């Protein structure tokens, strides 16, 4: 089986800056699974960040962890089978490895369980400098 | 919550040589999960390599996927909450990002699907050259 998720984006930014990360999914996972993002901060377990409903074309729901509400948004490009994590007003405490995830047992954006993830892209380092 | 799995090892190695990976887990996870290893070849989804489960007393049960059978040894140390993967007779084909895994529902070591995994170590590159 070919890899289901490929992440792009990452790097060091300054507090107050923004950055958008992308992740491409197979056509099959894009349409069948809820897609989302997780982040793993130094010495901490990975935590849910954002989710988008399955097959996000012209319409979708979006759901966010309270710690990134308003600052972060999630989006999609169906034509390129890609989902995006947009991160505004970054703080040093957002410094983490970020992971894209798909859960095929979900249809509506909601809190994703780390354990219910079917596929993961490879994590990318995001560092926000004080 | 603190990070459940912290893994070590990896790097560049020559065909026919040996390389060891290790991974520590928290006390509660180590005693509650079957431990295993997965690998993700470039452009591929992550596939099962090996699992190990605790049995009464000093005993363990070990299970190996067909592709790494006889070349790889899986081992565990209760006092150090650590699992090991000794890889020997490495081929260029064995080049991948290797991942440690914990599965809380499984009781005895057996084939492990990536979806059934509750927790992951952070991946580590293992390159085998001709």
């Amino acid at each position: 089986m070919e890899v289901q998720l490929v992440e792009s984006g990452g790097g060091l930014v300054q507090a107050g800056d923004s950055l958008r990360l992308s992740c491409t999914a197979s056509g099959r996972t894009f349409s069948r699974a809820v897609m989302g993002w997780f982040r793993q901060a130094p010495g901490k377990e990975r935590e849910f960040v954002a989710a988008i409903s399955a097959a996000p074309g012209t319409a979708y729901y979006a759901f966010y962890a309270d710690s990134v509400r308003g600052r972060f948004s999630i989006a999609a490009d169906s034509a390129k089978n890609t989902v995006y994590l947009q991160m505004n007003s970054l703080k040093p405490e957002d410094t983490a490895v970020y992971y894209c995830a798909a859960d095929l047992k979900m249809q509506v954006a909601a809190y994703m369980n780390q354990r219910s993830v079917d596929y993961w892209g490879q994590g990318t380092q995001v560092t926000v400098s004080s």
